[PDB]
Parts: structure tokens; C-alpha cells; sequence
């Protein structure tokens, strides 16, 4: 069986805070673009707010920022993301010791995103390493990133494709 899903299609986001590595504009362009991977292929719509409570709040932090799962130093794990539910849930954390950036150099942001979007509309990790949700991380430049079969297949199985027309 998998676990559980959000149960609407409007659902917001905010982002915490922002990473001094980049400028901000860059990251508020990488988060939006990881969820729209997402909304191409489902009934799920995102936006962003900027006060209020948001479904997925988006967190840069270094070491303890507490959750039950402190991070650890420059790299080892690069972020993690809770699956659909209130309060923490669909959550999303970056580890603020690794240093993000829109390129191939240290780690990029948007592909690193689209992952932990993938857990926090429901999805695990898998087998395929052409895969988004592939657990281990290797660049490929945003303009010929596309979702492996496997990864439509795992979400769409959570919400169905769209809807169109
Ligand atoms: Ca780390
Ligand atoms: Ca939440
Ligand atoms: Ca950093
Ligand atoms: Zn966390
Ligand atoms: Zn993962």
C-alpha cells in the first residue's frame, strides 16, 4: 500500500527563508520550476504565499532545526522532505552546509528540489538512476532534466494526470 496524499489540488507554499548562496530571485525561480515538474504531469496546482499557513513550507538550516533529523554537515544527506499531512507535513529542508547554486558546481538547487517535492506529495525513492527520486545525486543541466517513466508513473498512481480538456 502507499502512504498518504494530499486531498486537494490547490496547494501552497512558502519559502522560510533563503539561502545566502544564491541570489533570492534564483531561488524562488528554482522552487517554483521544481513544483511545476510536478504540476505538468498531475491535477496538483502550487503557489506561493508569504504569510499565512502554507501546505509545504520550504527551510534552509544548518545542523539541529527541530524536526527529528538534524542535519549533518557538508554533505552526507543534502536535504530532506516529509510526505503529505498538516502541520511538518510536506515540509521541505535543505541543508544550509551544502553550498547551492543554478549550475553544475556544488549542488543545484532545482534538481535537488524536484526531488524533495517528490517526497512531499507522497513518493519514495527508486531503483531506476535516471529517475528523479533516485536517492543519490548527480547534475543534469535544468534544460534536458525530464521525469523518468517511472517517476510519472509513481505519481500519477497518487493523484492521476490531468485534465486538459
Ligand atoms: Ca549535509
Ligand atoms: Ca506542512
Ligand atoms: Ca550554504
Ligand atoms: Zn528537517
Ligand atoms: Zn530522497
Amino acid at each position: 500500500m502507499m502512504g498518504p496524499v494530499w486531498r486537494k489540488h490547490y496547494i501552497t507554499y512558502r519559502i522560510n527563508n533563503y539561502t545566502p548562496d544564491m541570489n533570492r530571485e534564483d531561488v524562488d525561480y528554482a522552487i517554483r520550476k521544481a513544483f511545476q515538474v510536478w504540476s505538468n504531469v498531475t491535477p496538483l496546482k502550487f503557489s506561493k504565499i508569504n504569510t499565512g499557513m502554507a501546505d509545504i513550507l520550504v527551510v534552509f538550516a544548518r545542523g539541529a532545526h527541530g524536526d527529528d533529523h538534524a542535519f549533518d554537515g557538508k554533505g552526507g544527506i543534502l536535504a530532506h522532505a516529509f510526505g503529505p499531512g498538516s502541520g511538518i507535513g510536506g515540509d521541505a529542508h535543505f541543508d544550509e552546509d551544502e553550498f547551492w547554486t543554478t549550475h553544475s558546481g556544488g549542488t543545484n538547487l532545482f534538481l535537488t528540489a524536484v526531488h524533495e517535492i517528490g517526497h512531499s506529495l507522497g513518493l519514495g525513492h527508486s531503483s531506476d538512476p535516471k529517475a528523479v527520486m533516485f536517492p543519490t545525486y548527480k547534475y543534469v543541466d535544468i534544460n534536458t532534466f525530464r521525469l523518468s517513466a517511472d517517476d510519472i508513473r509513481g505519481i500519477q498512481s497518487l493523484y492521476g494526470d490531468p485534465k486538459e480538456n
